[PDB]
C-alpha cells in the first residue's frame, strides 16, 4: 500500500535525469563556505532554479497524467534526500525564485 523510499527502477531513473544538474544538487547537500555573502545569495538560486527547471523539463517529457504527476513528486523526493530542504520546502522555495525572477521562457 503506502510504501516509502523509491523503487529500484525509479531510483535509477532519477540518477539518469540528475546528470547535468549534479553540481547544483550536490551543492544543496554541501554548500560552499569560502565566498562572499552576496555570492552565496546568487549561488543558491542559480543551483535551485537549474535543478528545479531540469526537474520541470524532465517531467514535461512524459504525457500521461499518472507519469507527469508521479515524476513531479519522484524527482523532488530524490533531490530532497541530497539536502536539508524537504520537498515541501524545495518546491515552495523554487516557486519563490522563478516567480520573483519572472524567468521561465520556453524550450531552454
Amino acid at each position: 500500500g503506502p510504501l516509502g523510499s523509491l523503487d529500484q527502477k525509479t531510483f535509477s531513473i532519477c540518477k539518469e535525469r540528475m546528470r547535468p544538474v549534479k553540481a547544483a544538487l550536490k551543492q544543496l547537500d554541501r554548500p560552499e563556505k569560502g565566498l562572499s555573502e552576496r555570492e552565496q545569495l546568487e549561488h543558491t538560486r542559480q543551483c535551485l532554479i537549474k535543478i528545479g527547471d531540469h526537474i520541470t523539463e524532465c517531467l514535461k517529457e512524459y504525457t500521461n497524467p499518472e507519469q507527469i504527476k508521479q515524476w513531479r513528486k519522484n524527482l523532488w523526493i530524490f533531490v530532497s534526500k541530497f539536502t536539508e530542504f524537504d520537498a515541501r520546502k524545495l518546491h515552495k522555495l523554487y516557486k519563490h525564485a522563478i516567480k520573483k525572477r519572472q524567468e521561465s521562457q520556453q524550450n531552454s
